[PDB]
DNA sequence: AGGTAAAACGT
DNA sequence: AACGGTTTTACCT
């Protein structure tokens, strides 16, 4: 049974190329460091967050917003590693979206605790361009529902290089990850990243 | 009028 | 601890 209508889990499809993604990981985070952001009603994130690419996804006192700028470095994101690209690109291939070109990758990093509450994905305008997700390092529950809030949710383990795809018919479904567990893993010692590609403008 | 804020406590 | 209330409102554009 596939995840849902336009979704797909590739299960270990970065499983080969995760030791240099995360060597890149290092490296973008190095210019503009993790930081958990701050919700416009005022409280702190559980998830540290950085992005590269042209677009990065940060939260401001207005809302949500998509910023060629790292606000807290007043530069430019890092620009998206070849390594990020070229797996997003070969994910997005095997999930039947060949055509995806993204220009955001917003990385996130979860210590035991660490959570993300059921949401959509919306501040992109044009919708017809997929979400690529990819887990890295210790495992956590997916939650992926439907388009309303109430909507049943499926929960699924993702481990180590497992790719998530939605779009099309899901693309708008809620979705979130569980209160990570706490645990050893040989390439990122105490945590979990995700990276998430997106076309965030035009 | 519609979009977005909640990607965030009680049972 | 899975589920759902809150946005059951307050502001922008
Ligand atoms: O960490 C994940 O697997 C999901 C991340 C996510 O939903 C997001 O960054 O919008
Ligand atoms: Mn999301």
């Amino acid at each position: 049974e596939p995840l849902a209508a336009g979704a797909v889990i590739l299960r270990r499809f970065a499983f080969n190329a995760a030791e240099q993604l995360i060597r890149d990981i290092n490296d973008v985070a190095s210019q503009s460091p993790f930081r958990q952001m701050v919700t416009p009603g005022g409280y702190t994130m559980s998830v540290a967050m950085t992005n590269c690419g042209h677009l990065g996804w940060t939260t401001h006192r207005q809302g949500y917003l998509y910023s060629p700028i790292d606000p807290q470095t007043n530069k430019p994101w890092p620009a998206m590693p070849q390594s990020f690209h070229n797996l997003c690109q070969r994910a997005a291939t095997a999930a039947g979206y060949p055509d995806f070109q993204p220009d955001a990758c917003l990385i996130n990093r979860y210590a035991p605790g660490a959570k993300l509450c059921l949401h959509q994905d919306k501040d992109e305008p044009d919708l017809r361009a997929p979400i690529v997700s990819v887990s890295l390092g210790l495992p956590a529950i997916f939650q992926f529902g439907g388009l309303k809030r109430n909507d049943p949710l499926k929960r699924l383990l993702l481990e180590h290089g497992d790719v998530v795809v939605w779009g099309g018919e899901s693309r708008l479904f809620y979705h979130g990850i569980q209160p990570l567990k706490a645990g050893f893993h040989p390439l990122t010692i105490d945590c979990r990243y995700n990276l998430t590609f997106r076309q965030a403008g035009k």
